[PDB]
């Protein structure tokens, strides 16, 4: 009925010592297309207790590559690897040939893997997100819902609207998944 039980989100509850020890990064990369954003997500996994912790995020609905790459090389996130939106093969080029993004990559993933991915997030013991950090992140969520059917009722699948992090924390964590 009520997906993401597992959310745990509250203003600073990652703390700047914390980020400087996560080392099990995990970023993704949603392009946008017509009104929705462009959505790149960074996060920390913690395997052995079945956690994830947002790290930082940028949402922009004005898509330019030029500055989501600038942020990235800002930022130093240039060292971990992107796994990115395969749906824009171009944008991927882009970013490594023009922009020096080099650790980007394709998601492997199809478009049949979106149920399973979002079931494999809902799966986790906890989810950890500090609204100071990535608002966004927080927010899409905190507020995402389940469709429905005919008669009404949830299925297990999320709504595809107000997601756009979602489906890029999904790419960021494909290959972890089984």
């Amino acid at each position: 009925v009520v997906p993401f039980e597992n959310l745990q989100i509250e203003e600073g509850i990652i703390t700047d010592a914390e980020v400087a020890r996560f080392d099990n990064i995990r970023q993704g990369l949603d392009f946008g297309y017509g009104p929705d954003p462009l959505a790149f997500v960074r996060w920390h996994y913690d395997k052995r207790k079945n956690r994830i912790y947002a790290i930082d995020e940028l949402v922009d609905h004005k898509v330019s590559l030029k500055r989501t790459a600038d942020f990235v090389r800002k930022n130093k996130y240039e060292s971990a690897r992107i796994i990115a939106d395969s749906s824009e093969p171009r944008s991927i080029d882009a970013l490594k040939l023009e922009h020096g993004i080099n650790r980007i990559e394709g998601a492997k993933k199809g478009p049949d893997s979106v149920e399973h991915g979002e079931r494999w997030l809902d799966e986790l013991d906890a989810i950890v997100i500090d609204p100071l950090r990535t608002p966004n992140i927080a927010r899409e969520f905190e507020n995402i819902d389940y469709q429905t059917d005919k008669n009404g009722d949830p299925i297990p699948r999320l709504e595809d609207k107000d997601n756009h992090t979602i489906d890029a924390t999904r790419y960021a964590f494909e290959r972890d998944m089984k």
